[PDB]
């Protein structure tokens, strides 16, 4: 129950009321006479929007200082008025001066200085004298209404006077609220002569005495203004609200009755007939539109802490949406509104009385509601409880009044309630779930390898591409992936058994992506060498490269033509080994990466498998050692923090190949032609004695099998390391392997990730997002985005991989970037490589997320970090920032 | 010396030559008949730009597959031609089909399929039959010229035939190169009848047989075309280049002579007179423009590895810029061009012959040049040596030919050579500099506190603000900083002795910035309490808050009015302690934060000083413990990694206040009204026994003094922790305190930061950037941006602080955001808080960097991480990405 004095240790100052009633006026200068704390940290905070000069959104302050406090601040206000009038001529029609606590203490007379400066300026000055300490926000509202009636109403006559004029009193146009009801008011004939304190011109506001009916939306702020206008002008008021459908229907019907009283009689029911016609048509359409949302929003519990008239109206609206109220409490409302809400408040719903944070926490922990529709104060206090929240206040950024506003309200309610993140957040944490679920998750991770391998390519509802001319191919050569994995080995250069031209566009692409040199030497093959036998060139190139650069190991990969005429690299390898025994000490790893076999991902997987099957040998079972085979999707930073996470549990990680140290970008003391930085051959040889194997890519599964049978280690697989659900499984596997509990830093990062998820899920709801990436880095991004609310319009894959059908999206198919812009229609986010920028230019989608390879137009792509809890937080924040910027 | 066969173990395939001569044609379809590696990783890579349909930038591939290789690929090409003609009707006038190595091996006849499909389409088909293996890029260039002459030249007549027509042969319009010479050619009367293979329409290209003079820029690619056109049409050629001023002058003079020969006689010197007039005027203007750059670019050494005609021309241009050549080697050039360059090559300059990476490294280590102007291959090979580099190739993104192009060339040369990052990068690293410099740097850090404190505010050339009406104030209440520092203490809520309205807009601002709840309770003071004595309310509020929330410590901060009437909080504190001895166990910290005293920074510093002077007590000198007083500018992530860096050296860090754990955003198991997460009172009490004190803010210096005399610990200060120069000093201080060498991870991160600096300095050169931030976070950003090349147009400070004059910028002053948009004119980057977004909307500056407080429109601001080597890398990458996006 409202109890309008106060006890020390909630209601703001009277300046807050003055600004909440006067700031929404657009083309005026709101000069605040006082120190910083009054206007320094409060300007541009009001949720009022406008389609006008937008002069109100900028804040004006006199900047009360040291000397002028003990001398006087009237002269500073004089200069401020004069300068603001002179400089902002043509953009300001009036200006409001607000008295503050310090101004009142100093004895500054706002009225006197305003009268003194009035004669010297052509812009009217309104002396709002509302010191902050004189009361709560209600005193400020009343004083603002007083000054509005005294100095604004009754000064100019309207140029056009519609035969049915009404005044909107108490509506402040928060996030387009006014623009939802305005299309209804002029459609049926009424003219909004003056909408008070919202999207309102000052001259437009001075027309309010020539109307015939007043509509009071917020009773709390401007009821005294309505009463005084009734007393002085014979203007009947009407207390209604526009939040809902039945409430708006009743409001419009009452408006029609009171309009038909004042102009003509109730007989010749001119207004009522059109009001009923519009009501019937628009209500039928709105119900048809709202039906799909109610089914998903039926039976959910609700608790509301809303101050003003919304408390009465929203309870109706929620009740017609298909939800019931468990608790309802208001701090900022009239006693009549409280009693009316209590009348609406059904039994078994208890009215809150403690409006403080402690009382709110009590009622939230007691009622245990699903959704809480409350104010800005209880905004983050309810998110910490991990329950859906909807904000209906100045900070709200959506229109909720009117029929279209009600549709938007239901959309936002479904956005915040049915988000797929709430069950994940409410799930039991790794540090407290009992041991049987830990073993089940560990066994699931262990068997993920065979689950991925067993899935057949034939039974796949995603379609085999059947395009002849593909334009803008997002695929890359598998030789690119072979070179990528070869660069991850310390002191080694890659020998491309190709045609000397494939060396270009492979070295060049990697150089433009990672911004680092690539060696990538090639054995030149001309037309003469293509005919007869092509394995002379392999021996010649091996001899030349060993005699020139002296590598300790050589990686040989095949190109398209070398598979077209089908020379076996291994026979040339054994021949070269036999002819020159002096080169026995330098091993060679050969991997078949034909160009019809797929894209960078398969090439990477195949060369990793070739490395695994050849170099390491089975020995002892030294515990505390784990072997990680990173996928092609992980950037060097991801591999570096995979190493960091492995070291956190005390385990010794061996990463094969080590992209994190070679292609990350490092200025060593001396530049060498070979690729240095990766894992040495001793480490890759001793990696076969590890106690466990982890692979962070689906395509790596086969490689894991290649080490399961050769040495005997158990394998563990994770298709992604993002989304707080896969990172948890990674933590479980790491804890099981190491045998020690998760460190505290990971618990802290999980808490931070939860806080990021709760504070950012509003921008990830029902956003149409398209993704066009490789076989991997597409599952990760799709599962992360679809796991946060966004529905994937199209998940376009570079090549066919196992488990593509399980992705949550409308359609999955394999296609180029042409499929991307022919399928990204009506989408706001594109997740594709940099080369897809053209598609954005064709569709006007300004939100492009650079993922995968290649990314050349954005620097730091190789350092892009999206692994673990911290990487998940970084990706979430980047995507949320893109959503905020593009809209 | 060029040596046009090749040895296995550089020249690309013939398809690269075909594309380098044919791809720059804009409105054609470049269908590549082959597997992925030919066009999958090469499309949209050519540097040719256009002002036309831009159909060339998208790549077309037939996608040779498994079965069709062993069956046949002609039918796939047939379908591809048909589909591309049907779908892209209206955007394509012609289309080129390229034969690849796999296509040639399979025996596919491009000519036969093109002839078969010609009758069924209205778009001409050009069968470019250049298999990759048949030779190097030169064979591809010759074959492309052959097919251009055979199938393009001599098919249609020009609609308009200027009396002086010329053909531009061998110019490909790399980054607006053509658009620098085009304004000169039509100004003096000549008509460019056909510019070959650059910004050229196909129909426009078929007009080339009706000209009278040929200009050959690149002799290597299209000299055979010029010779054949001379043989078949009587068209004299002219081998010149347009890189330079004297070279362009000679080219234009020769053009005038050869034009006056063919149309009329040399007598009536119509062309020569206007050519000489334009040459004189434009050369005088260009020399006047170029003079300022030569002074900064005089005497610098240079080494060039450029392939084509640029080798001859740029040597001239560089020589006229004021630099000399130490070594010059070309791989892709004619023997005549090589001999001509050698003739230009002065003595003591030795021509390189080994064009491989090893030879380039040899010559770079031997000559030791300052600047290297070389190709895309040697791009990152020369950046690792830490020497300035300028790219003149397809990857170059600037026009360098013509007079305006030469001005741009000098601008880019000065950008890459005189960057202030090269001396920093070449400076000796922390792990190798000897001990006297280590001691000097440590002593400088120790004395930084007194250096900052000793600087007087009176001797400061930055100006005392003298504005009456300040609009859009970027300042915040010092009570905001007091609350910020109070939130960093575990299990404590802040009591605001104010007027119950300042509680709003302080709690609300922090809540909108950090997206976390703020307790911030206030002792309500009305008009009656303002008169008489206001210290009854302090006792009442303290009693209420202690009896309700039961805190273990209470932070009391004063507001503006409480200083206007001047009640002493401490007398009320002692009175409250006396009246209720039961509350003895709960200490209270009081800090005077009046609202005329400054902004958030000073409030934070003052409350930190109040906490330091009261809670801790001097005890033992337990080694290995360090005390860190973070500044108000550091976000929670910065404090968290300050802790991480301190723990890396084995030191135990005590952070006061601990923002990194309270306001970072964490979903704890239970929501409490008090602010939890910070440092406990036991830790803050035992922090007085540390072996060293570190402060990361200038304003914190006084606080450090407050702990220097109370306990006796030496102090160390760092005004910033970004830029690789201050992080180094931080590492030196940490190593000196701990007594152990820097770990390897920091060395790796320093190498990565160096690589980021070398690869991103091109976007930070001569970029006009404006900064409007607090006293701190402005020195850091200004020193980082000015330390990377950008010149600061205006460094606008929220309030006057010590050492403001030393910032590198044109003008420093204290002002609001109005000063920001009145001073950010002609700037491309704005570094200000989120509330300055309006200024961007007024100036069209789309690159806005959200720094400082408040930042509400971008999520994750509190997690924004700009500390240490990794934070410096993150900030560098974010700023570079903004520069790339906004331009
Ligand atoms: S296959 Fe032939 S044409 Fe294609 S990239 Fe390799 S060398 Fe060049
Ligand atoms: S000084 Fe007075 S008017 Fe200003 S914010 Fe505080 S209570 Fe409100």
């Amino acid at each position: 129950a409202p109890k309008f004095k106060s006890e020390p240790g909630e209601r703001s100052c009277a300046y807050d009321g003055a600004r909440v009633v006067l700031m929404p006026i657009t083309d005026v200068i709101h000069l605040v006479h006082g120190p910083i704390a009054c206007a320094g940290n409060s300007w541009d905070n009001r949720g009022a929007r406008s389609s006008d000069s937008q002069l109100y959104r900028r804040g004006f302050t006199t900047e009360m200082l040291e000397n002028d406090v003990v001398f006087g601040g009237e002269k500073k206000l004089y200069r401020a008025i004069l300068e603001l009038a002179e400089r902002y001529e043509g953009q300001a029609k009036a200006m409001f001066v607000y008295a503050t606590c310090v101004t009142a203490m100093t004895g500054d007379d706002v009225e006197a200085v305003c009268a003194a400066a009035g004669k010297k300026v052509a812009i009217p000055l309104i002396p709002v004298n509302t010191p902050g300490f004189i009361g709560d926000k209600n005193i400020g509202n009343r004083l603002a209404g007083e000054v509005l009636f005294k100095h604004v109403i009754g000064t100019a006559e309207p140029p056009v006077l519609g035969e049915y004029p009404i005044n909107l009193i108490g509506e402040y146009n928060i996030a387009g609220d006014l623009w939802g009801m305005l299309p209804l008011f002029e459609r049926l004939g009424i003219q909004v002569l003056s909408c008070f304190s919202g999207d309102a011109t000052f001259e437009e506001l001075r027309y309010a005495h020539r109307a015939k009916l007043n509509i009071i939306i917020c009773s709390k702020s401007l009821t005294n203004l309505a009463r005084k206008m009734q007393k002085n002008y014979g203007m009947p008021y009407l207390e209604e609200s526009f939040y809902g459908m039945t409430d708006t229907a009743k409001a419009l019907r009452d408006i029609a009755r009171e309009l038909d009283d004042a102009v003509g009689g109730l007989e010749k029911r001119i207004m009522q007939d059109r009001v009923e016609k519009l009501l019937e048509e628009e209500e039928a359409t709105c119900r048809e539109r709202l039906a799909p949302y109610r089914a998903r929003l039926e039976g959910k519990r609700s608790v509301l802490f809303t101050g003003g008239v919304k408390t009465w109206s929203m309870v109706n609206a929620l009740r017609e949406l298909g939800v019931e109220i468990l608790a309802a409490g208001t701090q900022n409302s009239t006693l009549e509104d409280f009693y009316r809400m209590k009348a609406l408040m059904h039994q078994d719903a208890r009215i809150i009385e403690d409006t403080s944070s402690a009382g709110l926490l009590q009622v939230m922990y007691d009622k245990m509601p699903d959704l809480i529709v409350a104010g800005g104060k209880t905004k983050f206090l309810a998110l910490k409880t991990k329950t859906p929240f909807l904000d209906i206040n100045h900070g709200r950024s959506h229109p909720y009044a009117g029929y279209e506003g009600m549709v938007t309200f239901a959309k936002q309610l479904d956005l915040t309630v049915n988000n797929p993140i709430w069950p994940v957040l409410n799930a039991k944490a790794p540090w407290e779930k009992t041991e049987e679920e830990l073993t089940a998750a560990v066994a699931l991770a262990a068997g993920h390898a065979r689950a991925c391998l067993d899935e057949d390519l034939k039974d796949s509802t995603v379609k085999v591409p059947a395009k002849n001319a593909t334009v803008n191919p997002q695929k890359n050569s598998p030789a690119l992936g072979a070179t990528l994995a070869y660069l991850g080995i310390d002191q080694m250069l890659a020998l491309l058994h190709g045609a000397q031209g494939c060396s270009t566009f492979i070295r060049l692409q990697l150089s433009r992506h990672f911004k680092e040199p690539v060696a990538l030497n090639s054995t030149a093959m001309s037309e003469d060498t293509a005919i007869f036998g092509g394995w002379e060139n392999l021996k010649k190139g091996l001899k030349k490269v060993i005699e020139k650069f002296s590598p300790e190991v050589v990686g040989v990969m095949t190109s398209g033509l070398t598979e077209t005429m089908g020379d076996d690299v291994r026979s040339a390898i054994v021949h070269f080994r036999q002819e020159y025994p002096e080169h026995d000490g330098v091993p060679v790893v050969w991997a078949s990466t034909p160009d019809y076999c797929g894209s960078l991902q398969e090439g990477y997987a195949a060369t990793v498998e070739a490395i695994v099957r050849s170099v390491p040998e089975p020995g002892e079972t030294i515990p505390g050692q784990v072997t990680v085979l990173p996928g092609a999707h992980l950037t060097p930073a991801d591999v570096e923090e995979v190493r960091e996470l492995c070291e956190a549990f005390g385990l010794d990680p061996i990463i094969v190949p080590d992209i994190a140290n070679a292609l990350d970008g490092h200025i060593d003391e001396t530049v060498s032609p070979l690729s240095t930085g990766g894992v040495s051959m001793a480490r890759i040889r001793q990696a076969g004695q590890s106690a466990a194997t982890l692979f962070i890519g689906d395509s790596l599964a086969k490689a894991a099998e290649a080490m399961t049978e050769r040495c005997g280690m158990p394998s563990y697989g994770f298709t992604s390391l993002t989304g707080l659900a896969q990172v948890d499984r990674f933590m479980e596997t790491l804890a099981a392997i190491a045998g020690r509990p998760i460190p505290e830093k990971f618990r802290r990062w999980r808490s931070r990730l939860m806080d990021a998820m709760v504070d950012s899920h509003y921008q990830f709801g029902l956003k149409k997002v398209t993704v066009a990436l490789e076989g991997d880095n597409l599952k990760t991004l799709v599962n992360f985005l679809a796991g946060m609310g966004c529905e994937i319009q199209a998940a376009i894959a570079a090549t066919r991989v196992r488990g593509l059908d399980g992705l949550p999206a409308r359609d999955i198919f394999v296609g180029d970037l042409e499929d991307l812009e022919t399928a990204a229609r009506g989408s706001d986010l594109i997740v594709a490589n940099s080369n897809g920028r053209q598609a954005a230019a064709k569709l006007g989608i300004k939100a492009h997320l650079r993922a995968g390879l290649p990314v050349f137009d954005r620097l730091g792509a190789h350092q892009k970090m999206w692994v673990g809890y911290r990487g998940t937080m970084n990706l979430l924040f980047e995507t949320a920032n893109l959503f905020q910027a593009n809209a």
